């Protein structure tokens, strides 16, 4: 059952600290620094003579590659390239024989990544599937993969699966970059990240009683603009995703370094604005953003890390969540916004395990 | 002056069919088929020889190279990355010698596309700057470009420099692929579109009343979501941006294959929606989207092609566009978004050239 929660979307989300645990069992080992996903153990070292990585997803699967696509960059020192599976099909993308493409994709059924899949394989890439679903289309179809192990997930808004997904390709970038003696205090850097990460999401879960009174405030609302960048852009796209999903308000994500060229004549005293601001190098710039937002009379809920003691200063509405590693850190900023929908949605009497008009997953067209 | 225009922008919005024939003018010749970009003269077999394009721009530049990729890609045959260039800096995007990084640029000052073309000139890219501004720093700074030649935009909010850009990005590609046998009729098929174009320009523009008439419809409206997808992703996307600008109501281009994935969940009988529809090879999809919006109670105003009988046939409310190839449409679909910004700012009493938050050219940061 959902036993002790009155949603399976509320319980997933309180799942995470178990699910993150669970995505990692068997394959990250903390005392030596090894990571082994033995799905990929075969096909590692081809991957690593592969000169580009595709990820190809829909939905919040896709969020979860935009989420990693910095630190896939970072580690593997290859070309990244993120597609939405459908636009990708469209546009009869080039792709290559020494291409390696990953789908990505919670139930593995998904019609247009599914095809995404069949499109590489034709071409002769190595494909590799990162799924929630053991016997799956994209699970089966892939030459490997990775189970992200989350468990079941019923809540037709994913929560655990993003953060899944989200650590599961971490620990990919991690295995790709494990014979270079420079990376080796990153990977140490990362890899202590992740240990702590569980108790840190406990942490953030704990803030729910004043996530709840942020959703009061909100729900009357009919738009919220969610800006972020650099790593916390991803965030900002799942938290505007989240709130369409299961509220019904018009949420929308907006790339904080393209506020200025549109997005800001939208700004006054009116419109409903979070901005997530982290503590990794793209913290001035942000804090240019919030500037700009607060001197054209926006009001905006900042999601800052706990220990920013300059902008808890000089912000009134702060949402205040642990600080972990750069790369890592989107795991927790997410997390509020999961939260946010939740509680909005309830305010509204919507029902946030089965909302309007969407499925679980769309295997047809 | 804008003598005989009210705006700067209604003015360049009118001149469209005029700026499109200047940008192709001493670069285009229609009796031979023979495209030559000067400026690209010298440096062309070297992009030949290049492994990968990077478009890199803010704001409706950025929309251009999102409007253009498809083509660049087909023609080409080669991989093509479009990047925000905010985004494209804060990643420290890989790089490599035989990249060939464009660099797109209305005015050729902003801070971000000026730092992104100074950090792929470090890394020794071969850099092309496509821009409306002679002796601006993107280019001064780039190794070879394009200026567009649509002449002087004095509109904040962008329009001939943006179907100025299209051209300019077509033309590119038509020379890449100008020594492939097997290309040319598809090549003599966009060039005869191109001479085409200007007339069908005029054709659209003379929907102007219908235009208003629609935006009479719309300006009591907080939200509008414009789906389009394949070659209309980005005039969905232009188009939202456009109404933003200067209407300052919260419209946002949705990918119309991922409709199903979140945004069908705002999808009722009081959100305005508007689809972009043409008969091109994602038609079907596109009447499965519409299928889906009318399915769950929406009301849209479809954009579609005038030659398109049955959804015409079968739609109440449609804004018919001319016919042009699959490749240029995106030319004329916009143009109704771009009028339907205009009227909806002028209903609501706000200054079309000038609206409030935004400047023509951010050069700072
Ligand atoms: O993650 P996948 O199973 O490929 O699904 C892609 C998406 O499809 C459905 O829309 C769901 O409601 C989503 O939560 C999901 O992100
Ligand atoms: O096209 P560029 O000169 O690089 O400017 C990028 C953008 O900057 C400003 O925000 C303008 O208002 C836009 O119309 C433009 O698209």
């Amino acid at each position: 059952m959902k036993g002790n929660f009155s949603s399976f979307m509320q319980k997933e989300i309180f799942e995470q600290p178990e699910s993150v645990v669970n995505t990692m069992r068997g394959r990250v080992n903390f005392d030596d620094y090894t990571v082994n996903l033995g799905g990929l153990k075969d096909h590692i070292k081809e991957i690593q003579r592969c000169r580009r990585l595709i990820l190809i997803a829909c939905g919040t699967s896709y969020h979860a590659g935009v989420a990693t696509r910095q630190v896939l960059e970072e580690l593997t020192e290859l070309p990244v390239m993120v597609e939405l599976a459908s636009d990708f099909l469209d546009r009869n993308t080039p792709v290559f024989r020494d291409d390696v493409c990953f789908f990505l994709s919670q139930s593995g059924e998904t019609a247009d990544t599914l095809m995404g899949l069949r499109y590489c394989k034709e071409r002769g890439a190595l494909t590799v599937g990162i799924t929630n679903t053991v016997g799956s289309s994209i699970s089966r179809e892939t030459d490997c993969g990775v189970h992200i192990n989350a468990g079941p997930e019923i809540g037709v808004a994913s929560t655990k699966a993003y953060t899944s997904q989200f650590v599961s390709l971490v620990m990919f970038a991690l295995m790709m970059c494990d014979d270079r003696i420079s990376m080796q205090e990153r990977r140490k850097e990362i890899m202590l990240g992740l240990k702590r990460l569980p108790d840190l999401i406990k942490e953030v879960l704990s803030m729910d009683d004043e996530i709840q009174k942020l959703a009061t405030e909100l729900y009357h609302q009919k738009s919220v603009l969610i800006m972020g960048r650099g790593y916390h852009y991803a965030t900002c796209l799942e938290g505007a995703l989240k709130i369409k999903e299961i509220t019904y308000m018009h949420s929308e994500g907006i790339l904080a370094g393209e506020l200025k060229h549109g997005p800001l004549a939208l700004v006054d005293k009116l419109m409903p604005v979070i901005m997530i601001i982290m503590r990794d190098h793209t913290y001035a710039k942000c804090q240019n953003a919030l500037q700009q937002v607060v001197a054209r009379q926006g009001r905006p809920v900042v999601i800052c890390d706990k220990e920013d003691t300059e902008t808890i200063k000089n912000t009134k509405r702060t949402i205040k969540v642990p600080h972990s590693v750069d790369c890592l850190q989107g795991i927790l900023s997410v997390i509020p916004l999961q939260l946010l929908a939740f509680h909005l949605a309830v305010l509204r009497g919507y029902d946030v395990d089965f909302p309007r008009n969407l499925a679980k997953s769309v295997t047809v067209e």
